[PDB]
This record gives C-alpha cells, sequence and structure tokens, in this order.
C-alpha cells in the first residue's frame, strides 16, 4: 500500500497470474462466510483492460475458496481477495501467496451508461 | 422477457460487467443448494464473443454465491444465475442486481466439434 | 493420458467450452472437501492462450461444484479438474462430462517474472 499492479510479480514467464499476498496473518472458518483479505495492492489496470481474481489451484486444494472477482478498469481502490475457509479451520500467514489477478481485454459494446 | 444482452447496462463506462437482476423475489437457505434465478435477458451474443456470469462483490460478501457460468455464443434461451446462500438465509428482491455478465473474445481452435 | 488440448471436442460449433470428462468413477460429500478429477488430458496450451476450467451448468445444477482453475500456457502436466458435493453425496462416472475448458488471450505486461 499503495502499490500499483505493475509491481506484481509472474512465478514464470508462461504463468497466466499474478500473484496476490494477504497483508495480513489471518483466521478463517467455514461459520465465517466470505472474508475480504487486505493485498495493499490497487487499481487502476492497463487501458482496455480488466482484471479477475482467482484462486490458484495448491490453495483451493487446502481448502480456501477464492470467489471469481472482477476489477474494473478503472477501479483505483485497494484489490482484496474475497475467500472462505471450506470445511476446516484456514490460517493464512502473512505474505502467503493466496490468489493471482488475471488480465483479460475488455470489449466495448454499445450497452448504455 | 425476451429482452436482448443489448438492453444491459453498466454501472460506469469502465465497469467489466453488464448488470443482470432477478426478475422474482426468491428466498434462499444454505441447504437448497444451487438455484437458477431469472432475469428475463436472452442470448444470443454478438459475434465472435462468450460471456461469463460472475458475481457482484457486494452481493458475494453479503453471502450470496454465485457460480460462474459460461454463455455460448449461439445460446438463444434465457440466461440464469446459478446462485447459492453460503452460511445463512438471503432475500433476494425483484430488480435487485445480483451478477454481472463480462464479455470475451470466443478463440477459434482446429477442435473437432 | 497422455492427450493433448487438441483431442478435446466442442459441443456444437458455437459452445465456448472444450468438454472434460474424468477417466475415473468417483463418489464426493460435502465433507470431502475440494478433490482433483483426472481426466487424462495433458497441457501445453496453444501460443498466446491460456486456459480457464469452468463448470458446465448442467452439473453445477446437480450439486456438484468445479472451482474455476487457471491452465497455465506453458503447464506440460495432467489438466485436472478441481470439484467439491455442495450439499448431497455426487456420483461422477467414467466418461461423464464434468467440466470445461474456456481458452482466453494471454496478455503481455511489463510485471517482473
Ligand atoms: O474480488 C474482488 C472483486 C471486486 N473488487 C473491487 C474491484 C471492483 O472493481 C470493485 C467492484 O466489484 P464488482 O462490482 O466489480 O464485483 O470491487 C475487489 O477488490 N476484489
Ligand atoms: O450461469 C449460467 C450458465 C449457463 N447458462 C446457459 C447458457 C449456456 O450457453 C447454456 C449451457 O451451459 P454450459 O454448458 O455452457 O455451462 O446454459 C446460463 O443461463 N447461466
Ligand atoms: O483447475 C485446475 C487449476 C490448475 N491446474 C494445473 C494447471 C496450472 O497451470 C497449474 C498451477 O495451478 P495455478 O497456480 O495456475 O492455479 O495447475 C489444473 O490442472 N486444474
Amino acid at each position: 500500500q499503495k502499490q500499483p499492479i505493475s509491481k506484481l510479480t509472474r512465478a514464470t514467464p508462461g504463468s497466466a497470474g499474478l500473484d496476490l499476498c494477504s497483508t495480513s496473518h489471518t483466521v478463517l472458518t467455514p461459520e465465517m462466510g466470505p472474508q475480504a483479505l487486505s493485498t495493499g495492492i490497487y487499481g487502476p489496470l492497463p487501458p482496455n483492460t480488466f482484471g479477475l481474481i482467482l484462486g490458484r489451484s495448491s490453495i483451493t486444494m487446502k481448502g480456501l475458496q477464492v470467489y471469481p472477482g472482477v476489477i474494473d478498469n478503472d477501479y483505483t481502490g485497494e484489490i482484496k481477495i474475497m475467500a472462505k475457509a471450506v470445511n476446516n479451520i484456514v490460517t493464512v500467514s502473512q505474505g502467503n501467496r493466496i490468489a493471482q489477478l488475471i488480465l483479460l481485454p475488455l470489449i466495448e459494446t454499445d450497452n448504455k451508461v
């Protein structure tokens, strides 16, 4: 905070996603329902793109579900990760890579604004 | 019904998604499992595009999960929202914006049909 | 196994997704949490693309949730489907089409690798 999306890294050259870490240590239980985890990373996005926050498979398989989230092109707030412990108690350590940001083209349409 | 996708609106110019509302008042509980909510909006999509139905974050955080759904380019039926109450009883009022439609390019491949 | 993505089929010409079947008979219950189902299909993907594994709506409505999964362009392993029974006992028969692979453009960015 406030760090822009350009400070994010890719695991490897062919990785679709930019890694997102939580800035806090947080414990999640199933009965808590959706929680919004801070990343300290902020919009906006490159021109003509929008973003999608998705889970990392290794984290999904460990029982933390990330709800897919749309990041609008002109969002200037903090990108947060919407997450829920599926079945068990999940512990997120500070700096753990818990989600990924995918960049996608933003298609123009004549839809009324 | 039957309204085409062109009647949908964007919240703002840089919003990735087109808002989708339910045409009915519906109550959802966790034990009901996935439910398909009517929108009165119909395919098909613009040429060379397909659609993805995603949650709105403000609705996800209130405990209604929208399952990501693929809308095929040539689908001519009613676009429905697949939704589940996560932990608590959720009440959807008629006209509440509960999901969003994202348009994405449809890539051609040589895969057999 | 090992079959490449090019052996996948589309249901119809305008279908966004390539169908993915499980190679095993598997029973899933809610208390099992996320499970990774084998497909016998392998990366990598076409140049400048990445993949997203999504649910088929007819399967989602029957109570099997597929967690959206990112397939990296240069992944050479087996594409697995991350799935969870929502509320009830779900039985997957061998050869049942349980998910779909969507191909999307991979946008270049200056993000550090
Ligand atoms: O997982 C998410 C989803 C949304 N947002 C922020 C960016 C979006 O532009 C904004 C509004 O959300 P939606 O209406 O696009 O869902 O909230 C996030 O930080 N994380
Ligand atoms: O959330 C969804 C997902 C699918 N469909 C419709 C449009 C799709 O073209 C069709 C078949 O679904 P899939 O096989 O693409 O998942 O069902 C919806 O109305 N809502
Ligand atoms: O549903 C999924 C998600 C991921 N993967 C494989 C391909 C990805 O390239 C790799 C690493 O996963 P992620 O870090 O991209 O989530 O695991 C799958 O087989 N199925």
